[PDB]
């Protein structure tokens, strides 16, 4: 498992992806099955795709309400990352797994729509040839 602050899920799944300047289109990011866990980034409230090849993260993705995961193949699924400039694809071991990754994609696109709504503005009346602004915003 991980260390110190648990991911909400994990699964288990090749990693492929299309990235908008080269010609190729999906390319292998991992050559083995790596861990893909969704992960709440409590500072700044917002929930991330990560997944780790050793040391390093091969998958960065912010969740976002208008994101797609789409099912296209057998045991095999993607979404656009607009801020990443990347697709993401990944290839499950079975099309339980597939099919589990994408139910939970939906449920954090719920999620993430409420934490966008969450992340407080003090109302007033009027403060009851001089100026009585700041002489600065900042």
């Amino acid at each position: 498992e991980f260390m110190g602050e648990q991911p909400i899920f994990s699964t288990r799944a090749h990693v492929f992806q299309i990235d908008p300047n080269t010609k190729k289109n999906w390319v292998p990011t991992s050559k083995h099955a790596v861990t893909v866990s969704y992960f709440y980034d409590s500072t700044r409230n917002v929930y991330r795709i990560i997944s780790l090849d050793g040391s390093k993260a091969i998958i960065n993705s912010t969740i976002t309400p208008n994101m797609t995961f789409t099912k296209t193949s057998q045991k095999f699924g993607q979404w656009a990352d607009s801020r990443a400039n990347t697709v993401y694809g990944l290839g499950f071991s079975s099309e339980h797994h597939l099919s589990k990754f994408a139910e939970k994609f939906q449920e954090f696109k719920e999620a993430a729509r409420l934490a966008k709504e969450k992340s407080k503005m003090e109302l007033t009346s009027t403060p009851s040839g001089d100026l009585q602004s700041p002489l600065t915003p900042e």
